[PDB]
């Protein structure tokens, strides 16, 4: 059996890009999992060692994804909105 698998599943994001999806974690992930995942991604995908064109892009995002969660104020805000339409 050379190959055989399927995973047809649609999706819909609330904002330009989701933080959890960027960092690569789920709701179950807590400040701990997210944090470690952030630094780990920032260090590994760090532009300091990365020379190939594009690496930076990823990093710039990875940092942004966490910036939201990492921050208490930012994190909470999201929850309040419940991934819905902003008041204004």
């Amino acid at each position: 059996g050379s190959s055989g698998s399927s995973g047809i599943l649609q999706s819909l994001s609330a904002l330009d890009f989701d933080p959890y999806r960027v960092l690569g974690v789920s709701r179950t992930a807590s400040q701990a999992d997210i944090k470690k995942a952030y630094k780990k991604l920032a260090r590994e995908w760090h532009p300091d060692k990365n020379k190939d064109p594009g690496a930076e892009d990823r990093f710039i995002q990875i940092s942004k994804a966490y910036e939201i969660l990492s921050n208490e104020e930012k994190r909470t805000n999201y929850d309040h909105y419940g991934s819905g339409p902003s008041s204004g």
